[PDB]
């Protein structure tokens, strides 16, 4: 893919993380912690799950972005409309806002409705995803095998502005610590 010099520098929003997470200072990295971080609850937090948004809002252009996912065993990444849902239990579909790939349990799969099977041969250290915005279009890239083409989100129906989306997954088994890191340009 030829899609690196539409670049963006993403940071996190502090206050739509869920209370549990913690935010490095320069706003680029996320990680689960053992307990909640002492914030106070607003309505912007997701309550259920360890999610947080990019501050970024964007509604026109082409725009591509770098997430570090190594020695995860479990994440969500993508994007997502500004207005989605925040409390209570929901799934990642294009229907309730979402545009987004994950891991979970040694598979790779697209958040469609019902989710659709990745074919990965080379377990990616570093995702990138494209979005363009004029042509309903959200892509991800395998950065760890040459930039390889994961999935393709096409005609979708944004219906408002986008905000970079991110879940680091819950830490049952001990093995998933490690935080998302929004990769330089
Ligand atoms: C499950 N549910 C429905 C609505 C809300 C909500 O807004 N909670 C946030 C807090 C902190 C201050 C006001 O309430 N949570």
């Amino acid at each position: 893919h030829h899609h690196h010099h539409h670049m963006v520098h993403i940071t996190l929003d502090r206050n739509t993380a869920n209370s549990w997470l913690i935010i490095s200072k320069d706003r680029r990295q996320v990680r689960m912690g053992d307990t909640h971080q002492n914030v106070s609850d607003n309505k912007e937090r997701f309550s259920n799950y360890p999610m947080v948004l990019g501050a970024q809002r964007f509604s026109s252009g082409k725009m591509y972005w770098e997430v570090d996912v190594t020695q995860k065993e479990a994440w969500d990444l993508g994007v997502c409309r500004d207005s989605v849902q925040r409390k209570g239990q929901f799934s990642l579909s294009p229907e309730n806002g979402f545009w987004t790939i994950w891991l979970w349990q040694d598979s790779y799969e697209a958040g469609t409705s019902p989710q659709t099977t990745l074919h990965i041969q080379v377990p990616p250290c570093q995702i990138g995803i494209f979005v363009d915005y004029e042509a309903g279009v959200v892509s991800f890239y395998n950065i760890t095998d040459h930039g390889s083409l994961i999935y393709t989100f096409s005609e979708c129906v944004f219906a408002g502005p986008l905000r970079p989306f991110f879940n680091v997954g819950f830490n049952y088994s001990g093995g998933n610590a490690a935080p998302l890191k929004l990769c330089p340009l």
